[PDB]
């Protein structure tokens, strides 16, 4: 039942006055326009008005929270997904509660956990490589630490923003601060835009590659019409494809003015075409946008029909609240029906 190859991406940023103190992520900016002027305004997270689309059936709760985590770790027994990919924001998350408890709580169900290295202020080659020497040193003898062929997976996000050149100094066997054949060595699977940028995966010396975004078509790389072509490219680069796959996306509460980037989910249509893609593709490994990231409408966590006076949220009406979850399931049924043929 429980896939291997299947990675969700997870966040565990929320938190609440209860466990944390204070609303973290619930309450959020509101962003401007790109370009534009003006102040920028704020979701408080309080009195049912949170930073996201949809309303979590487990409330405004925090990441810090076992029975929370314990829970999230359940629904993905429910969809059969192996592993989860933890955003990771450097140096800040050095010894924060919410890992060690996904990591325990993973470990019971035979779950595993990755990482998903963030745009964190002053990253670069050499701080990178501090954040995988924490992980690898914390984690790394983890029974719920991820490997995969024998070797972890670190997906690394707008991997793009650093240089070839520069990554190759991390990355390339004779790089200058190498980890390869290092205990810190591993599969380094960083961001693509589009098809045509490919190649800087092979100058950065990375392993793989993958494209994030729920939203079709808001890049090149993350336009499934592609994905056969990517993978092609992969085989024949000897690289990893990992496509992104996701039920839809909606970010309007965070982000008013980006209505175009907005997916409906057409009762479970848009998840079934995009995943379906996926696997059509060839692609060894898919992950997932998103597990719970609410602030973007990707979601596969369950969410209930809520209203308060500030708002009326979407929902998964008519179909269950865990319907994102049952579909995963199928999606993996049929991803290991594909591979295994």
């Amino acid at each position: 039942t429980l896939d291997d190859h299947t990675i969700s991406f997870y966040y565990n940023w929320y938190g609440n006055p209860s466990v944390d103190g204070e609303m973290k992520h619930w309450m959020h900016p509101i962003a401007l326009a790109p370009g534009h002027s003006g102040d920028v305004g704020a979701i408080s997270g309080l009195n049912d008005d949170i930073a996201c689309n949809f309303y979590p059936e487990l409330g405004t709760y925090s990441s810090n929270d076992p029975e929370i985590i314990r829970k999230h770790i359940r629904m993905h027994i429910k969809a059969n997904v192996g592993v989860l990919s933890v955003t990771w924001w450097g140096e800040s998350d050095y010894g924060n509660q919410s890992v060690s408890l996904l990591l325990d709580e993973a470990a019971k169900v035979g779950a595993k956990v990755c990482f998903h290295i963030e745009p964190f202020n002053g990253r670069s080659p050499q701080t990178v490589r501090e954040n995988i020497q924490y992980i690898v040193d914390t984690y790394g003898d983890h029974p719920a630490f991820y490997r995969t062929h024998g070797k972890p997976l670190f997906f690394i996000y707008d991997s793009y923003l650093i240089k070839p050149a520069e990554w190759a100094k991390l990355f390339a066997a004779g790089g200058e601060i190498s980890v390869r054949n290092t205990k810190y060595d591993g599969l380094f699977i960083g961001l693509t835009l589009k098809e045509s940028e490919l190649p800087d995966i092979e100058t950065a010396c990375m392993d793989g590659f993958y494209t994030y975004f729920a939203a079709t078509g808001f890049t090149n790389a993350s336009t499934p019409a592609n994905w056969k072509s990517m993978q092609q490219w992969a085989k024949a680069h000897n690289k990893l494809f990992i496509p992104s796959v996701g039920p839809g996306y909606i970010d309007t509460r965070i982000r008013p003015w980006n209505g175009s980037t907005t997916r409906d989910r057409e009762n479970g249509k848009y998840y079934d075409d995009m995943y379906k893609a996926a696997i059509e593709s060839g692609a060894s490994y898919i992950s997932i946008t998103s597990f719970n990231e609410w602030h973007e409408g990707t979601q596969i966590e369950p969410a209930v029909s809520k209203k308060c006076d500030a708002f009326e949220y979407l929902d998964y009406k008519p179909l269950a609240d865990d319907y994102y979850l049952i579909r995963t399931a199928y999606w993996v049924d049929e991803f290991r029906k594909a591979r295994s043929a």
